[PDB]
């Protein structure tokens, strides 16, 4: 239902770029490029979305993951975003995210950052 | 590096079952079956992991997503887990998760649950 | 240091109102009135802030809690906000929050909502 | 209702110590000593709890904050815990927490850690 609405290039408030294709079957595949952190260039992402969302004005739930390893750098971390796609003139993906770093067991208390990203098509 | 350690069947403290294959390239693919919530049977999951983790005793960062739609039910929601794989006699995936429900804009404040799951091989 | 900057009336993006006094000693006391949810009128809040923050342009860490019981209603829940005060012409408190509901042990997986609020003086 | 159950000394899985008094009116006051992180000795805490919880076996919602400044150290951070008290032979406070560090605006994306603590009386 939102396959066409989701597919494409999105940008967040940090200036990061998310390029995604939504599959008819609920798949999300693409690339992510972060404007911040221990990252450079594009990184693979994968995820899932609700391909048959409610028809009552609700958003479409979705999520995706990036492991922060590519040919340039390995940040020994992974971020997951969970959120919803809200269609309309000013389409948005509103997300919250969890960034986990690989740690030793003694530091595991301090292993996960939490934040929020809002993506637009502009 | 942890491709063999991750691949297989894992169980969390709720009695949910995660069946995953880790790809050499950082992919995670599989199925999830929740012991709780608006769910039945298996659901597709996808995700990513750090395929070249630090060699200093750190865990391996990873994450994955499930959209809660399959042939039996559609919960109009998606969960992402972010965490790390810790190998050894008692291997564990320690995760935190974010479950987003599709909502209207007025209810979007209340759209995301947060929790934590710990997965073992037993 | 930010005692005067914090003290006063703040409003978030939902239209909620936070009225706080910051003590020289790091205390926060006041009242919260939510524009949404199972709430009416004002509720007690308490919290803490860093009364000697870094002088390098960093924000001032702070947090506070509301238990959602007052003389009108009891929502059997509590929210904590964690964030930072950023002073300047357009002062802001940027927060993330965790709302826990009282649950049975079987439902405890689904006991905590996560979100984010941004408070301004206007 | 749980004023007597909450009041006292609690310990988490890291070996941290939380000493709290619960007031009839919903207040929590006390001290926290962390076994980990940029902390030493005791730090003031304050918080709130549901003083009239549901009678159907549900837990009692509660939260509290610590700003990580005392006479020994100032970590320019604050943690909030949100959770519930579950009474009975093996009483527990099950919490999730948000730790915010003071940051510059450029680093604010990376300002908040998320975790979970479970407190017992032993």
């Amino acid at each position: 239902r939102d396959e066409a609405g989701i597919t494409g290039t999105w940008y967040n408030q940090l200036g990061s770029t998310f390029i995604v294709t939504a599959g008819a079957d609920g798949a999300l595949t693409g690339t992510y490029e972060s404007a911040v952190g221990n990252a450079e260039s594009r990184y693979v992402l994968t995820g899932r979305y609700d391909s048959a969302p409610a028809t009552d004005g609700s958003g479409t739930a979705l999520g995706w993951t990036v492991a922060w390893k590519n040919n340039y750098r390995n940040a020994h971390s992974a971020t997951t975003w969970s959120g919803q796609y809200v269609g309309g003139a000013q389409a948005r993906i509103n997300t919250q995210w969890l960034l986990t770093f690989g740690t030793t067991e003694a530091n595991a208390w301090a292993s996960t950052l939490v934040g929020h990203d809002t993506f637009t098509k502009v």
